[PDB]
């Protein structure tokens, strides 16, 4: 019964619309956090379905339930849109190299 499934992670809607907040703020605020530089551009390498129109930004969810501020990104992001609605959780975890794949 988990909301989103990411391997073994398990998120409900209300820990992946916290995320994304968090992340759309960072967005429209221009601003981003850690090395690798979240919120950015999420391109659509994997040709996942989502409903919503482009443009994408990938943003880190953490298992731990805390907002991402910089560290480790973990396996886990949520995506969403220019418009602040979501498209989709995906996850590095059950994908080779740095694709990724839709929790379930």
């Amino acid at each position: 019964a988990c909301d989103y499934t990411c391997g073994s992670n398990c998120y409900s809607s209300s820990d992946v619309s916290t995320a994304q907040a968090a992340g759309y703020q960072l967005h429209e605020d221009g601003e981003t956090v850690g090395s690798n530089s979240y919120p950015h551009k999420y391109n659509n390498y994997e040709g996942f379905d989502f409903s919503v129109s482009s443009p994408y930004y990938e943003w880190p969810i953490l298992s731990s339930g805390d907002v991402y501020s910089g560290g480790s990104p973990g396996a886990d992001r949520v995506v969403f849109n220019e418009n602040n609605q979501l498209a989709g959780v995906i996850t590095h975890t059950g994908a080779s190299g740095n694709n990724f794949v839709e929790c379930t």
